[PDB]
């Protein structure tokens, strides 16, 4: 699983359940190609995005809905979303975990990266 | 000043100075027009980028060039930039400061919507 | 001014008013004595702690009063209070900023410390 | 395992390893009182530091060794440790764990807690 992505709620000191995630890939003529989706499960973890092989070198976007997340939970955050975007495996495989914890008016990301 | 930015530096413990700043407004074709842009004061922060007539309601994507940040340093980073895209809601009198805490494997955003 | 606090309310995106703030010094038992305190601002900001002649090298402890904050808004909290220790080098001129941005499950601080 | 620590550090993209992490409790002279201690494997994190049992209500004290922890990577950190003060199981026997995310001038610490 060489792309994860983990979700937590800062208000309420839980996993962000059901938020749906996109990640594109820039293309040669530089537009963002739709890469993989999925939504987070009751762990606030979403895996199965990719595959060692589909997932090759490139430059990655991954958009975390945290607006609907929010808006599902009859609050209405400053946000449309949480981008990350990242180059991936420029010096070889890597596998990515890219976390997010979320609150109306803020998040924060981070990028836990092995090898 | 109804658009300030500021960018703080984790690492280093300082303000984020010298960091480029692009504002982008959602055009009706959903493309991103530029709107506003600039470089981070020796104080971290980007005042003046746009004015009350100008900052309609919209959407509004302040991408962050975190990364020619790091390489500036000697640091080497993960994210090719930071993003923060909102939506403008005109409800009263309404001051828009967006912060960001940068490290190089991750960055916290924040809003503060004052009146 | 050089120690300043300043406290963000990530679930409303405002400035965190009316926080109660103590600071202590390390004592040479060990013990926490207190130093300075105060309330920030409708900022968020708490100026006026100390002064350059009292404020000497040492170990500091910033009490941030979280959970009283998060009470009077009718928000449950997890903390009890954030705590901010640190040590005090003279190292060339320093003005020491504490920042913290609060959530009710979450916070973060960053130190902000210039010439 | 109802208390579990996990520590990832922001500028490598990585879990912290080896970071001493001292939990107390609150006695009834109001005094801090050693509850369970251990260190960060090499996932970030750690686990075992104690059981249902001895787990009881109070008020507990986690204190992550964030010095120690850059100091070994040869950097000079502004924080002592990160600690985490919050009242556990009022409501009945929870499951709580406490994540940090280590910069050298800045941490953020979150709580998942559980039923
Ligand atoms: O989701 C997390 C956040 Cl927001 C902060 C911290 Cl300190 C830990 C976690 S869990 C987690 C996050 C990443 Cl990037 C990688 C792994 Cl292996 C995790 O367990
Ligand atoms: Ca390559
Ligand atoms: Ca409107
Ligand atoms: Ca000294
Ligand atoms: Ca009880």
């Amino acid at each position: 699983c060489p792309l994860m992505v983990k979700v937590l709620d800062a208000v309420r000191g839980s996993p962000a359940i059901n938020v749906a995630v996109h990640v594109f890939r820039k293309a040669a003529d530089d537009t963002w190609e739709p890469f993989a989706s999925g939504k987070t499960s009751e762990s606030g973890e979403l895996h199965g995005l990719t595959t060692e092989e589909e997932f090759v070198e490139g430059i990655y976007k991954v958009e975390i809905d945290t607006k609907s997340y929010w808006k599902a939970l009859g609050i209405s955050p400053f946000h449309e979303h949480a981008e990350v975007v990242f180059t991936a495996n420029d010096s070889g495989p890597r596998r990515y975990t890219i976390a997010a914890l979320l609150s109306p008016y803020s998040y924060s990301t981070t990028a836990v990266v092995t090898n």
